[PDB]
């Protein structure tokens, strides 16, 4: 037995060190079981995009071709806690 | 007029280059209105916590006196997209 914590969002118990993905509202949250006496737990969204391969800061932008059409897209990362991206022709 | 988007949390609508809070679920997220021809907003979440004057990163830790009690407290920042943190006495 060691001191743990309990996620509401992901019905399971931790122990302190233990470390997890919490889906919660179309998200997923990177977590840690803390503890600090009291079943503390620690989470950090993403605030990146991850799109072909490459990362990209909120705000980047990037061109590409469309992978059937063929046309030029130029996208932008938003983020949303999602990691969400939107593309456009160009 | 400008281009714009609309941002069904805080009611209102923005133009584009705009920045604004979004509160939603009890947090503070910091958002721009991008467009990208289509009202897309892109919007950041702080994964820090602020206290007595100080920002720290999750994860890290701090030594305090209460403030009314003053027995030693041991705090660490927490996160949750809220500046969360914890304190007990050492």
């Amino acid at each position: 037995a060691e001191e743990t914590c309990f996620d509401k969002y992901t019905g399971n118990t931790y122990r302190v060190g233990d470390t997890y993905e919490r889906p919660k509202d179309s998200m997923i949250w990177d977590c840690t079981c803390i503890g600090a006496g009291r079943g503390r737990i620690s989470c950090t969204i993403a605030n990146r995009c991850h799109e072909g391969g490459q990362s990209y800061k909120i705000g980047d932008t990037w061109r590409r071709p469309h992978e059937t059409g063929g046309y030029m897209l130029e996208c932008v990362c938003l983020g949303n806690g999602k990691g969400e991206w939107t593309c456009k022709p160009i």
